[PDB]
């Protein structure tokens, strides 16, 4: 298990060093997303939380294909402002309900160190 805390101010430097099986060590959900919303990385914890198979969802689009309930102004809309402005750090609660038992989570979107990448982190509430 890799010792990083959900919500750490410097999270993005830390994860920068982390490869896929290292990201599978985290204590929480972790998705890395391009500027358009396509899934580049996806850890086991998010698999555990949502039912999804990590390796299959890489390549698909989070908002269009994977998770339509986040296609809304309260979530996607947040993401799209971020990417456009070139900065995103926000935290909120939300309920994922698509093709699953509804699960309330805490959600943290934050811009990765790397060029045009963006992090989506998640844990149960």
């Amino acid at each position: 298990m890799e010792h990083v805390a959900f919500g750490s101010e410097d999270i993005e430097n830390t994860l920068a060093k982390m490869d896929d099986g290292q990201l599978d060590g985290l204590a929480f959900g972790a998705i890395q997303l391009d500027g358009d919303g396509n899934i580049l990385q996806y850890n086991a914890a998010e698999g555990d939380i949502t039912g999804r198979d990590p390796k299959q969802v890489i390549g698909k689009n989070f908002f269009k294909d994977v998770a339509p309930c986040t296609d809304s102004p309260e979530f996607y809309g947040k993401f799209k402002e971020g990417v456009a402005s070139g900065n995103l750090n926000t935290m909120f609660e939300y309920t994922f309900d698509y093709q699953m038992t509804p699960t309330k989570v805490k959600v943290h979107m934050k811009k990765a160190l790397s060029g045009d990448s963006y992090w989506v982190f998640v844990k149960r509430v």
